[PDB]
C-alpha cells in the first residue's frame, strides 16, 4: 500500500462507481483533530465549526438534529447513520456520508444520479480497509 492519504482520494473515493460512469462530486479525509489530510479538487469550502460539529456528532449521535449538518454553509438533513461510526445527510439533489476510522474521518459528497447507498458503499469500503490497517 501507499504512503499518502491523498492516494485514497485519487485512487478510491473519486473513482467511477461500479461501472456506472458516475462518481462522487467530491471527497476528503480529515484527521480526528479537524485538519484536512487529503481532498479532491472540488471539495467545498468547509469551516472549522462545521467539522467540529461533525466530530461532536460521532461522540454524541443526535447532537446535529436541531440544526442539521452544515458543510460550506450548505444544510443537509441528517438521515439514519451508524452511531459513532457513520454520519449521513441529504439535500435536495444529493447528499453526504462520513465514515470514522481510528485516526480520521472520510467524507463523500454526491449529486444525482448517485444515491445514498452508493455513497455509503464507496466511503465505508475505504473506512473498513483503513481501520484494518490501524488507521
Ligand atoms: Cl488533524
Amino acid at each position: 500500500g501507499s504512503g499518502s492519504w491523498q492516494t485514497y482520494v485519487d485512487e478510491h473515493l473519486m473513482c467511477d462507481i461500479e461501472g456506472t460512469g458516475q462518481h462522487l462530486a467530491s471527497a476528503a479525509i480529515f484527521g480526528t483533530d479537524g485538519n484536512v489530510w487529503a481532498k479532491s479538487s472540488s471539495f467545498p469550502e468547509f469551516k472549522p465549526d462545521e467539522i467540529n460539529a461533525i466530530i461532536k456528532e460521532f461522540s454524541e449521535p443526535g447532537a446535529l438534529a436541531p440544526t442539521g449538518l452544515f458543510l460550506a454553509g450548505a444544510k443537509y438533513m441528517v438521515i439514519q447513520g451508524e452511531p459513532g461510526a457513520v454520519i449521513r445527510g441529504k439535500k435536495g439533489a444529493g447528499g453526504i456520508c462520513i465514515k470514522k476510522t481510528g485516526q480520521a474521518m472520510v467524507f463523500g459528497i454526491y449529486e444525482e444520479p448517485v444515491n445514498p447507498g452508493q455513497c455509503n458503499m464507496v466511503v465505508e469500503r475505504l473506512g473498513d480497509y483503513l481501520v484494518d490497517q490501524g488507521m
